[PDB]
């Protein structure tokens, strides 16, 4: 996952 302030793990 990814959003405007980061993420990871898909």
């Amino acid at each position: 996952f990814k959003f405007g302030g980061x993420x990871x793990g898909g």
